[PDB]
């Protein structure tokens, strides 16, 4: 009966109308580093252990996509410098697949430049991006087009919204889609406008905290979007944080603590606005413990 029973779908059991920025989103951060096996590589760069259509099937909406420019028409997904074995074509037809199979969900897309272009490459990323992606034959119906600025989940029913990191951009759908793009912080909160002042942009990205440090800084944001009812107001949470240097203070161990413990704290706000959380192992269940995508599903009012 729950919404997180079925979080293959949760979106369509809402109101259309409500902004995207008003809904409690899962997602999940360096989306793409699922296919990572090596141990000393994962401690630090796997963030997932799920793939794409499992965290999707698993009621993920949000995903971070990160990026490498490797040939004049082709992006491959990055974890900074280290490859995640696939090109950005993997992501959106997996999508696509997806939105077909459940079309009134809707996603949003971080696109970020995470490491140097190939050097055989002549074309800028956002400009590969735009023109063999974005515009792509493939894809040009998938992605968002409209106008608005704030579009509501009716808008984007069966769409990919772009949520621009990638600097200026000649794109001109999704969040951030202006010539500016979005002023992102290092390792820091912090708020923005964006979308030419349309939107005022609320992030918590502390990613080189301490656990206690972290923890606060996601429970902090939380408590701000708990009050704030503005439609125009967009929160994004990462409750994602840089490992250690050694097996024991992996990306993993510290999604074990955080996300059960942030978790907890949603289930007993009741149903409150959240924003959109950014998580590491998304979907990973631990026996006794609440479960962080289930909790944020849930804490949609209905
Ligand atoms: O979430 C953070 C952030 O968005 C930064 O740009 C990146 O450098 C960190 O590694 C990342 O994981």
């Amino acid at each position: 009966d729950s919404l997180s029973k079925s979080p293959e779908n949760w979106m369509s059991k809402l109101d259309d109308g409500k902004h995207l920025t008003e809904i409690n989103i899962p997602g999940s951060h360096d989306s793409g580093s699922f296919t990572l096996k090596d141990p000393v590589k994962s401690v630090w760069a796997k963030t997932q252990d799920k793939d794409y259509l499992t965290q999707m099937k698993s009621g993920v909406r949000f995903f971070d996509i990160r990026g490498r420019a490797s040939a004049d028409n082709m992006i491959s997904v990055h974890h900074g410098m280290v490859y995640l074995h696939h090109e950005l074509g993997k992501f959106l037809d997996d999508a696509k697949y997806y939105l077909s199979a459940y079309p009134n969900e809707t996603i949003v897309m971080s696109m970020k430049k995470d490491y140097d272009s190939d050097s055989k490459v002549t074309k800028t990323f956002e400009e590969i991006f735009r023109e063999y992606y974005y515009n792509n034959p493939q894809y040009q119906n998938l992605f968002y087009t409209g106008s608005n600025a704030n579009p509501t989940l009716k808008e984007t029913k069966g769409k990919i919204v772009l949520f621009n990191r990638m600097g200026g951009t000649y794109i001109k759908s999704g969040y951030g889609a202006d010539t500016s793009g979005i002023q992102w912080a290092d390792n820091a909160t912090f708020e923005t406008k964006i979308n030419n002042g349309s939107l005022n942009l609320k992030v918590q990205d502390e990613y080189k905290d301490y656990y206690d440090k972290k923890v606060e800084a996601v429970k902090n944001l939380l408590a701000k979007a708990k009050t704030d009812s503005n439609k125009d107001n967009v929160y994004v949470n990462f409750l994602s944080v840089a490992s250690g240097g050694s097996a024991f203070n992996s990306t993993y161990n510290y999604a074990s603590f955080i996300n059960p413990e942030i978790a907890k704290t949603i289930k007993a706000n009741g149903k409150a606005r959240t924003g959109w959380l950014i998580v590491d192992y998304a979907g990973y269940t631990w026996p006794g413990y609440d479960d962080i995508v289930s909790e944020i599903i849930d804490s949609n009012k209905l």
